[PDB]
């Protein structure tokens, strides 16, 4: 363990790390971390904890954000740091027993206009075939994914031959079928959020199709 000093140093600035698509940064329940201020004298006015036992953080422990918990907020319920700084925690540290690290990547936000962010929760989609409404399957998707990336994937969900051929519709406000016809919009550039429900459709075998 580097002694408190360095380790308030390093941790402040690597909080700080400049965001860049792909890189991968690593979750740490605010529980932990917060103790780990204390126990470093960490934004600390008198510093009146600082190197006391009483507030040592022990092996790193995430259990209190588990697959993670809904409404997780940063900052509040947990931080956010890049390898290297997720690396000093854990060789400082330990990893607590039979955790493992909760991994997530940079990735570019927004619709047609975007900046970088972590994607701490991937955008769950409904699928479904447009035969058979009620047979729905959930999967998680990146906000980086395409629409023709997703619509392959689709395909493999539901086993469709190669040969078939495809439209994909969303349900706009669970409403109306709206097409879409734009292959190389990511997901958010479509409008595609958590729980959005997508419909595939295949060509009959005369040509026409099914809508």
């Amino acid at each position: 363990a580097a002694d408190l000093d360095t380790q308030r140093s390093d941790i402040a600035t690597l909080l700080k790390t400049s965001l860049r698509k792909g890189d991968t940064w690593y979750l740490v329940d605010s529980r932990w971390f917060k103790q780990w201020k204390k126990y470093v004298g960490f934004d600390s006015w008198d510093k009146y904890q600082m190197g006391d036992q009483n507030v040592y953080p022990g092996p790193i422990d995430n259990s209190g954000l588990l697959s993670l918990k809904e409404h997780l907020i940063d900052e509040l319920d947990y931080i956010l740091l890049p390898t290297e700084g997720w690396n000093k925690l854990v060789s400082w540290y330990t990893l607590m027993e039979g955790q493992e690290p909760i991994a997530r990547k940079v990735v570019e936000q927004g619709m047609f206009v975007k900046h970088c962010k972590v994607e701490v929760y991937l955008t769950e989609l409904k699928l479904c075939e447009n035969g058979n409404m009620n047979n729905v399957v959930t999967r998680r998707f990146s906000k980086a994914d395409t629409i023709d990336t997703i619509e392959k994937e689709i395909r493999k969900i539901f086993s469709i031959p190669d040969e078939k051929e495809t439209r994909l519709w969303n349900k706009y406000m669970s409403n109306t079928f709206e097409p879409l016809n734009k292959p190389d919009s990511t997901i958010q550039d479509a409008g595609l959020y958590q729980g959005q429900v997508l419909v595939i459709e295949q060509k009959n075998e005369d040509g026409t199709w099914p809508r």
